[PDB]
């Protein structure tokens, strides 16, 4: 038996960028009061982990990274009340506290609790739950789902269905939720609508899947990469187009595709050209234009404000405006109720112990989702 | 006894940027086929009548400026059905053709027949009604009400209520509407928020009326002239900042004097660095930035998309987000039955003929509005 008890488990350690992950053993802390230790099942390769190595995305070394997960509860903290032992449970890399100015707000989602911002890599009290060779390894996101074993604050965890696969449903945890919400919620895609998206990958597919839900007639994939348009056409995307194939800048073909520009365009793939783009192709009047894709560290775009004065918007969002603990168990629910499906973003099932070549699937192209099974 | 005729009549005219306007005699063609000619009655000085002289807002030259007016049809042309000459009618421009994919849908106004994307300075037709010294001189976003007539196509012009006060109901052609829109339809402020307006001028004063009609709780009026405050306070700001006053940048003033960052914010200047400073002040998961000022020519701003990815929403919008044909006569209606006032916006009232005058009051920061009657 585990609880109360620090558990020795296997995880994997990136101890400094662009190095593959180490997996070893790391002593895991039992859960301080308002706290919560799972026993990891599934974890999913989303390319914000890669931005962590790539250091894209800054967040204080060495790390246990992961986000995108499921898994059951082994042991709860003093004063727990929304989930108990052998749960299950999708970690929430974006809490929801439910007292902050955000949570109280209907159409807020980035509760002020959340690590991204300004990340310290830790828990909600400033410390960490994990140790590796005697040094303590920081938290990310207030998830680190690349272990077996985990800590996460109350409100960073959602109670899910018990039946749910959890091989599939670790998905809802970052990738399906964030593109689908991008398109359903964010953006709010109407019936009839033109849309493009550019990024094909796990979450420019489920934008995708948003995209035809919400109803839209005509679905632009935008993608260097070739090989990833049979699987966009599949999920709902009526034609795509590769910017590398075109003498003229992508914003000007899609505007003449569209008659003069698209309803709704996605930016998500992380790169400040394609955001000035995805502006640029959204109808300069009524276009409304959604940023899913993580920026590059603290670096600026450049764009001409009349592109905003005519009438177009700009967003973005994190984890597709969802209200991260209300929602999250509603979109199993949806899937347990075949609302959607998550199969089409599942390229690959490897063993935790594989994570590396799943990094290296995702490097070369080769993959949507990988799911890494404990 | 002026139909089908060449009037001669008196215009300022815009030989050059940086220069006075030279009131002279021009000749204005009589209209053809679905023109519209309009003795004009009264007309305002907006900024961007200004920005023309000043080359911010880039249009062929020589011209005869001027947008914000009202008048009396003299004569129509051909096929023309939406006016008859004695009508009381104000200048759209931004056209409504009623045609375009824009004015068919819900949400858009800036029509596709627009002079303000690509300035060409003429009618629809591609050419000019106007000569002066036996030269061709350019129209102004189709418009030109620097003039005692102009000639307009039949959808930049819109019949009003035959009581209105000319010297009133001008506003309405463009800074009235323009703030109050871009307040009540673009941002579509809510009962009990926080606001903040950028720039105090007659559109920022208009922006300040629409906050207080949709029951902002609070608006803060931000402008460098502190001259400004008074009349803001007068409309509706329940306080005031001038950003010279402090040691830190503004945007983190009002994020700590909104307890975290406003829910609207309005750019009302036309700076590339208030724009940006205009998005930060809003909060990063709901808060929504208009756009409302018109940028110097051709220059980019530089932002981070992080602003965007947390969840704020950016956008911009011409003539307050109204469809102009649609609107204005409905405006005058409201006005008439005094839903809002004009008058805090008119400071002075100069002729025609000292239309110089009328603009050194503006660029001394005196003037909100001056109001030239013909
Ligand atoms: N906002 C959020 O909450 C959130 C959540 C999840 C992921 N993300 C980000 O979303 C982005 C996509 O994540 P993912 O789907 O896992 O990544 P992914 O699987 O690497 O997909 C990116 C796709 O972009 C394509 N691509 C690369 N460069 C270009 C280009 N110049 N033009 C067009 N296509 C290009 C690429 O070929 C690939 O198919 C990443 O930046 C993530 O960090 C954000
Ligand atoms: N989008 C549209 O359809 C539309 C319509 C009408 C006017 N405009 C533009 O809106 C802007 C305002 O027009 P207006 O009200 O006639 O102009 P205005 O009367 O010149 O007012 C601008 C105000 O900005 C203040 N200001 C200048 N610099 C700063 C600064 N750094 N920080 C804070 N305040 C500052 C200034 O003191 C003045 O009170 C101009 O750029 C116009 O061209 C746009
Ligand atoms: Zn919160
Ligand atoms: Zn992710
Ligand atoms: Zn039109
Ligand atoms: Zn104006």
């Amino acid at each position: 038996s585990t609880a109360g008890k620090v558990i020795k488990c296997k995880a994997a350690v990136l101890w400094e960028e662009k190095k593959p992950f180490s997996i070893e053993e790391v002593e895991v802390a039992p859960p301080k009061a308002h706290e919560v230790r799972i026993k990891m099942v599934a974890t999913g390769i989303c390319r914000s982990d890669d931005h962590v190595v790539s250091g894209t995305l800054v967040t204080p070394l060495p790390v246990i990274a992961g986000h995108e997960a499921a898994g059951i509860v082994e042991s709860i903290g003093e004063g727990v009340t929304t989930v108990r032992p052998g749960d299950k449970v999708i970690p929430l890399f974006t809490p929801q506290c439910g007292k902050c100015r955000v949570c109280k707000h209907p159409e807020g989602n980035f509760c002020l609790k959340n690590d991204l911002s300004m990340p310290r890599g830790t828990m909600q009290d400033g410390t960490s739950r994990f140790t590796c060779r005697g040094k303590p390894i920081h938290h990310f996101l207030g998830t680190s789902t690349f272990s077996q074993y985990t800590v996460v604050d109350e409100i960073s965890v959602a109670k899910i269905d018990a039946a749910s696969p959890l091989e599939k449903v670790c998905l809802i945890g970052c990738g399906f939720s964030t593109g689908y919400g991008s398109a359903v919620k964010v953006a709010k895609v109407t019936q009839g609508s033109t849309c493009a998206v550019f990024g094909l990958g796990g979450v420019g597919l489920s934008v995708i899947m948003g995209c035809k839900a919400a109803g839209a007639a005509r679905i632009i994939g935008v993608d260097i990469n070739k090989d990833k348009f049979a699987k966009a056409k599949e999920v709902g995307a009526t034609e795509c187009v590769n910017p590398q194939d075109y003498k003229k800048p992508i914003q000007e073909v899609l505007t003449e595709m569209s008659n003069g520009g698209v309803d709704f365009s996605f930016e998500v793939i992380g790169r400040l050209d394609t955001m000035v783009t995805a502006l640029s192709c959204c109808q300069e009047a009524y276009g409304v234009s959604v940023i899913v894709g993580v920026p590059p560290d603290s670096q600026n775009l450049s764009m001409n404000p009349m592109l905003l004065l005519s009438g177009r918007t700009w967003k973005g969002a994190i984890f597709g405006g969802f209200k991260s603990k209300d929602s999250v168990p509603k979109l199993v629910a949806d899937f347990m109720a075949k609302k959607f499906a998550l199969d089409p973003l599942i390229t690959h099932v490897l063993p935790f112990e594989k994570i590396n070549e799943g990094f290296d699937l995702l490097r070369s192209g080769e993959s949507i989702r990988t799911i890494l099974t404990f």
